[PDB]
């Protein structure tokens, strides 16, 4: 946890969320940030190992807009799961389609308030073999990721806010 | 922590917050709102069992401004336990001898920053003997507390506010 904090740049501190999460047993992460009063979300400061081709084709495509995990991190500071039913509308069923094409199915996303008015988002994403397993397995781990994302953003906002 | 978020109400929500608190250890708590921006500290939503000779002396000498809990609380999301490490000015020394006299001698503090600009502050104080048991009292619990703050701040925003 406290590594984080230390760590001089971007570039490592993004090797030792990674590094973290890999230890948690999640095999994707996004790191996300905003400035606050921003919604310039196609060039927020992104870290973590997101398909590049999932994370240009979103920003090209203005997913932002569409992702649920994004509106729901605008609305509030608890963690909202991956489960099918975020995904309500028609554009948002085509978003889980492509998502899953990219490997992007059992996850959770826990939204970032920062002290300075930063707005973001930490994903973790694990790979499943049913949405019984993913879930089970997330809440083991919830209260570790509860504190991890605090320690993140805190960091991290720290790294980016100066 | 759903309990608290479907909370109809003000004084409902400030018991079962006071409850659970009191459950973990914490027979003193102060959970304090303010909307985005609001810097006068005396307009803050304010629930809890803090003292009220406390509460009125704080709120109107502006200890929120000498408070060094406070000054963190703008500045960072993560916890601060209450200790001589963070009242260390002569201004912050009396603070704490006055917090002592009102029975809040250890503690700590988890900043909140709402999804809508919401900024405040989740104080749990503990009794106990020494220090070495007091942090031992708060960090047993304290991955329950990571989440308690913002199911409290989430919840709470919404009937302060809204
Ligand atoms: C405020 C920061 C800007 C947003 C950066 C992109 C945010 C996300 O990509 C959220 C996220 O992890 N969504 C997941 C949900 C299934 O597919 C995804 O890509
Ligand atoms: C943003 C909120 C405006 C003012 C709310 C008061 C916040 C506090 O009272 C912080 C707090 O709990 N300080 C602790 C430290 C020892 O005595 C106290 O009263």
């Amino acid at each position: 946890f406290l590594e984080l904090e230390r760590s001089s740049g971007k570039l490592e501190w993004s090797a030792i969320l990674q590094k973290m999460a890999s230890d948690l047993g999640f095999s994707k992460i996004l790191f996300g940030l905003l400035p606050k009063d921003s919604q310039d979300y196609e060039n927020a400061f992104i870290v973590g190992n997101y398909p590049a081709a999932w994370r240009e084709h979103y920003d090209r495509a203005g997913y932002a807009r569409v992702d649920p995990t994004v509106s729901h991190c605008t609305q509030s500071v608890l963690p909202i799961f991956w489960e099918p039913s975020i995904y309500q509308t028609r554009k948002q069923h085509e978003f889980f389609e492509e998502a899953s094409a990219a490997g992007l199915v059992y996850g959770l996303t826990m939204p970032l308030h920062g002290a300075r008015g930063e707005l973001g988002a930490l994903s973790f994403s694990v790979e499943a073999e049913n949405r019984a397993e993913a879930n089970r397995f997330m809440e083991s781990v919830l209260p570790t990721l509860w504190m991890l994302k605090d320690y993140a953003l805190q960091s991290g906002a720290g790294l980016a806010f100066e």
